[PDB]
């Protein structure tokens, strides 16, 4: 469950034997996010540090940062996939909200006309495209919480 | 002024004129951290976002994140300049507590590494002029130690 600022995997409602993976793990600023086989004890580019950057409770916004690189979720267009660029931590785009989809999570971009989270497809499979896309009530737009 | 989170320019208690500067403001991995002027407005490579990673009031710990690069405030050494590689969120050198100079009071700021070793954000030498080091040195809750957030 998300309990607030910490380290999680970041895992897709529909395949949780899948997580959020800053693809291939390397130190160069932006790698595309994709999920992938989660593994008995997640690597560190399938981890996220949540941190608060404004607000509390109800308008708390976070940014989510990889661990093993330390670039900032961030989305770009919507309907595209999302990435780790090299940004600053007042992008807008870099900013997300957690909010209960209804246990189970949305991730909402700051920027509400980039959309919230999505797996492309609706995928189930391992190096699926993470978009950041409208919002559609969609189980796809569902995230687990998983502290680490 | 601190409310936990936010953006701030982080001011040198002596040396009110200055804040906390990532020197040459360049996007590359690896800016020592120096006081400078801050000017009419502060440029973004002198603004630093307070980014809470653990716990909460006593116990909060931060990230002190450079607005231009996104790099994290890190010591690296003890009584040695300080700086910002790439480096992890988890990693305990670029983790911060922020904590009242003195109590009864919210104005006033310590900056403490979570590496106890490594000490509190110092101004080197108690230097009042613009371009000083700023150190991880052994904590004394010196004057130079001492630390304002102000913010718009």
């Amino acid at each position: 469950g998300f309990k607030g600022v910490g380290t999680y995997e970041i895992v897709p409602y529909q395949a949780p034997s899948l997580n959020l993976n800053a693809w291939e793990g390397k130190l160069e600023p932006g790698a595309v996010v994709r999920t992938y086989t989660r593994g008995d004890k997640p690597s560190d580019n399938a981890k996220w540090q949540v941190a608060l950057v404004a607000g509390s409770g109800d308008s708390a916004e976070y940014l989510i940062i990889n661990v093993h690189s330390g670039y900032f979720l961030t989305a770009t267009k919507e309907n595209h996939i999302v990435s780790t660029p090299q940004i600053s931590p007042t992008d807008p785009s870099a900013r997300w909200t957690i909010k209960p989809a209804t246990e189970v999570f949305t991730i909402n971009n700051k920027v509400s006309e980039l959309g919230q989270l999505t797996v492309k497809d609706y995928s189930t499979h391992s190096g699926a495209d993470v978009l950041s896309a409208s919002a559609k009530t969609a189980d796809n737009q569902k995230w687990y919480f998983d502290a680490k």
